[PDB]
């Protein structure tokens, strides 16, 4: 099964805080489990990410040995081979693409509203239920209030 997972801000903006907590929940979620970028995405990151298999999608030949390059969504999946979830990690453009597919979002809702690029493609409200959050406010590390959301294609 295919999975997303994105912090949002206001407007579900994607495209300023400073988060930790997410993080801690952004690896737990993606542990142990394929992960798919645009090559954007991979660049912002800058190196794998450890524990993971690591699937970049670009539309040229991969410059790094040290993840796996694909050519197409198709490609990407068959990389994966038979795991029971491949996580979806960004970004706009793969969004796009996934979530017709995706079967579960995981959300970080960042109180935050900023001006910003890329939004987090619009999901059917009717298409999910929400089956788990959990709110937090701001704190020492984190600099602002979030909540985490788990839904699942109804
Ligand atoms: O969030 C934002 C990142 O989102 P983004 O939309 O800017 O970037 P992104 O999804 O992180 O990067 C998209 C890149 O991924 C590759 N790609 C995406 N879909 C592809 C497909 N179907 N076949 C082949 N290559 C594909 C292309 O790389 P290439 O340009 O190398 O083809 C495209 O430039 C930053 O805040
Ligand atoms: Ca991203």
């Amino acid at each position: 099964m295919i999975s997303l997972i994105a912090a949002l801000a206001v407007d579900r903006v994607i495209g300023p805080w400073n988060l930790p907590a997410d993080l801690a929940w952004f690896k737990r979620n993606t542990l142990d489990k394929p992960v798919i970028m645009g090559r954007h995405t991979w660049e912002s990151i800058g190196r794998p990410l450890p524990g993971r298999k690591n699937i970049i999608l670009s539309s040229q030949p991969g410059t790094d040995d040290r993840v796996t390059w694909v050519k197409s969504v198709d490609e990407a999946i068959a990389a994966c081979g038979d795991v029971p979830e491949i996580m979806v990690i960004g970004g706009g453009r793969v969004y796009e693409q996934f979530l017709p597919k995706a079967q579960k979002l995981y959300l970080t809702h960042i109180d935050a509203e900023v001006e910003g690029d890329t939004h987090f493609p619009d999901y059917e409200p009717d298409d999910w239920e929400s089956v788990f959050s959990e709110f937090h406010d701001a704190d020492a590390q984190n600099s602002h209030s979030y909540c985490f959301e788990i839904l699942e294609r109804r």
